[PDB]
């Protein structure tokens, strides 16, 4: 059978033993794409962590897994979610994480306004995560306010690479159709080799949802919103008169047609916008612990 050749092949690069034997206390707080996340306590230090667990039997593509614990494995950045351990628990592959206590961004932004100094805030973190990961060929692929993650203090942390891939110089690029409709970049959807570039896009996506609130073309089917991202222009701000100039020519930078004239993570963290990145103290107002 495939499914016990890819329990053989995961137990080369997982951790050994069974993590039940150092977590208790189980708490569910994410769904979706057939994997449950949960809240966990070590008992060793009382620490808490986040579990995600994914049945293998219920994949669309189990290689994504391979990537997300091969790839993410020993990354350490400030404005990336910290993978401890991965264990084989039967059939179900659990991820140990750091637990980010302050939820997702998308909670903010279905509920309340950011203003200029905490979109650059974001931005900047995101921006610093992806040009160290771009820098090493890791492409996220599924940038959008669902996989940003915040600290009680209002510290940002991109999250959520299980669509991730690599590229090398010897293979520098990806044909694979992944990602969440509405945020897919034009090349990616349009069945194009594409590289890290598809990244800036989305991103630029996540900033019309910090502006508007959801996504461009939100209102249609998926498979419409994305012939539309193919074929339209990119798209424009409804609330286009609560933005300054500097955040509009920065997002031009970013929802460009062309992958070869989008801007890369390295040139935008040069950009005058992000000088009116607020300290974390700027997005705690913004959790929903307050408001
Ligand atoms: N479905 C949900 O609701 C999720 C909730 N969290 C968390 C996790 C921690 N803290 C909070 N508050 N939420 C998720 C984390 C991921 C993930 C990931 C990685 O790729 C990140 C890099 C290292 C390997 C693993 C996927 C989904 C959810």
């Amino acid at each position: 059978s495939s499914h016990e050749q890819f329990r053989a092949a995961l137990q080369l690069v997982v951790d050994p033993g069974d993590p039940r034997s150092y977590l208790d206390n189980f708490i569910k707080i994410g769904e979706g794409s057939t994997g449950i996340v949960c809240i966990a306590t070590v008992r060793s230090s009382g620490k808490l962590v986040a579990v995600k667990k994914m049945d293998l039997r219920k994949q669309q593509r189990r290689e994504l897994l391979f990537n997300e614990v091969v790839i993410m494995r020993d990354y350490q950045h400030e404005n990336v979610v910290e993978m401890y351990n991965s264990y084989l628990v039967g059939d179900e592959l659990w991820v140990v994480m750091e637990f980010l206590e302050g939820g997702a961004l998308t909670d903010i932004v279905t509920h309340t306004r950011m203003n200029e100094e905490q979109i650059a805030a974001v931005c900047l973190a995101v921006l610093q995560a992806l040009s160290v990961l771009h820098a090493q060929g890791v492409i996220h692929r599924d940038i959008k306010s669902d996989s940003i993650l915040l600290t009680h203090d209002g510290r940002v942390k991109l999250s959520d690479f299980g669509f991730c891939a690599q590229v090398s110089k010897e293979v520098p690029r990806r044909k694979s159709l992944v990602g969440t409709p509405y945020w897919m970049a034009p090349e990616l959807i349009s069945r194009l080799p594409y590289g890290p570039e598809v990244d800036i896009w989305s991103l630029g996506i996540m900033v019309i949802e910090m502006v508007d609130g959801e996504p461009p073309y939100f209102n249609e089917p998926p498979l419409k919103a994305m012939k539309m991202i193919r074929d339209n222009l990119p798209p424009r701000l409804k609330n286009l008169h609560k933005v300054s100039p500097s955040l509009k020519g920065f997002l031009d930078r970013l929802l460009v047609r062309d992958p070869a004239q989008r801007a890369t993570a390295a040139e935008l963290l040069k950009h005058p916008f992000l000088a009116k990145a607020g300290p974390p103290a700027s997005i705690v107002p913004l959790m929903r612990q307050n408001r």
